[PDB]
């Protein structure tokens, strides 16, 4: 359809992997860092700058300062996940909210069928279909982030208008322990 037509016409492919110094410790990247679970117990690692030590986080290795891209994730089955793009200057030790004005901007699912915005306050979205792979587009200049079903190229959620100012990281979360991964679209 014209999702698949036209996306690469409208905004640049992001070949994102994970940084797995930014991955929290219970986080698993894969050999090929496109992947992520969660382990039972968190590993042993150096609690260097970049890791996020509270939040279940893990981040792309590059960040946008202007332009428009996308990437695309599959989120497949699993019944918990949030993803989007996060502030370079996100306080990465210990706890705050992921919200926008905390520099998060993400969208997500919890308990198998809950679909909300991580805002303040949450906001519950209505999808006619459970996303199976989702697309995740970037225009800096324009200030928007907007979330697409890569399949059937239905809209999920669009953050408008938002003023950026520092660089965007594509940023993903996985609280729960269950067999499917979350999976990065070369
Ligand atoms: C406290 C908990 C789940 C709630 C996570 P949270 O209070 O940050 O809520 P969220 O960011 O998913 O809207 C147990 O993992």
């Amino acid at each position: 359809g014209a999702y698949n037509e036209w996306k690469k016409a409208l905004f640049k492919p992001a070949d994102v992997i994970l940084d797995p110094k930014t991955a929290d410790p219970i986080l698993l990247v894969s050999e090929d860092q496109r992947s992520v679970e969660r382990a039972k117990e968190p590993q042993d690692l150096p609690d260097n700058p970049e890791r996020f030590n509270w939040h279940y986080c893990v981040l792309g290795c590059e960040s946008f300062i202007s332009g428009r891209h996308y990437w695309e994730v599959e989120v497949g089955d699993r019944k918990e996940w949030h993803i989007g793009v996060c502030s370079k200057n996100v306080q990465r030790k210990g706890w705050v909210k992921m919200t926008p004005e905390n520099g998060f901007w993400t969208m997500g699912l919890t308990d198998g069928n809950k679909y909300r915005t991580l805002t303040e306050p949450r906001t519950n979205l209505k999808l006619p279909k459970p996303p199976k792979k989702v697309g995740v587009f970037l225009d800096y200049e324009t200030g928007d982030i907007s979330f697409y079903n890569a399949v059937d190229g239905s809209h999920i959620h669009t953050f408008l208008d938002v003023s950026f100012s520092e660089a965007l990281y594509p940023v993903f979360r996985i609280l729960t322990l269950e067999p499917t991964a979350l999976t990065i679209c070369p």
